[PDB]
């Protein structure tokens, strides 16, 4: 089905607002991306609450899975939601108790996304790898999308690579809301994703963000 609202090359523009174990901020970012390619990239400006005292990190995935290469014999959800546009929820859930939730509502004005983000997180130890911001990256993802009870479900096993040769682990749970009625769900598949910090600078106030994503059946 051809998707006369999704160009191939698309804008993208975001704002964040959130508070992790009591630390409020602020984050903008502006980005490009070819969602025909599941390919993005991000700048991302801390605006207020830097220097963030806690791991960049937990905050990336929060910065849409239009951006996924889907083959033709998949049910592409994301890209059939627009012009209007769908939200999704998430829950980060790390070994060590941490939690985070996060919620994104993206609408489409013309070639850009736009995305009004909040992240939530607490609970988090004093002494653990997020609040000592002792992580690395993100290890590459294969997400899980399903239909739990009528809703898309996307669950993923994360996790963060950190210093000394150690992993921390994250289980995700994302469920995705179409905006309009009757958006056809999508058969059981999977996406692998990579995101990576391309770059900043001393304090993670200035980031480049990049992520590839592409659905496979199995």
């Amino acid at each position: 089905e051809f998707m006369s609202a999704i160009k191939p090359d698309m804008k993208i523009k975001l704002r964040m607002e959130g508070n992790v174990n009591g630390h409020h901020f602020v984050i903008d970012g502006d980005g490009t991306g070819k969602p025909f390619e599941g390919k993005q990239s991000m700048d991302l400006e801390v605006k207020e609450g830097g220097p963030l005292p806690f791991a960049f990190d937990i905050l990336t995935t929060a910065f849409n899975r239009v951006f996924a290469k889907y083959p033709d014999n998949i049910q592409d959800y994301f890209k059939q939601s627009f012009p209007k546009g769908y939200s999704w929820e998430r829950s980060l859930t790390f070994e060590d108790g941490g939690i985070c939730n996060a919620r994104n509502d993206i609408t489409m004005e013309g070639d850009t996304f736009y995305n009004k983000v909040r992240f939530y997180g607490t609970n988090f130890p004093a002494n653990g790898p997020v609040m000592q911001k002792k992580t690395l990256k993100w290890e590459p993802s294969t997400e899980k999308m399903y239909v739990r009870d009528g809703v898309l479900t996307g669950d993923i096993e994360m996790a963060l690579l950190l210093e000394g040769n150690a992993h921390y682990r994250c289980d995700f749970r994302t469920t995705y809301k179409a905006k309009e009625k009757g958006v056809k769900l999508p058969g059981a598949h999977f996406v692998d994703h990579c995101i990576e910090i391309l770059s900043h600078d001393k304090d993670y106030n200035k980031v480049k963000l990049y992520e590839h994503a592409v659905a496979h059946s199995g």
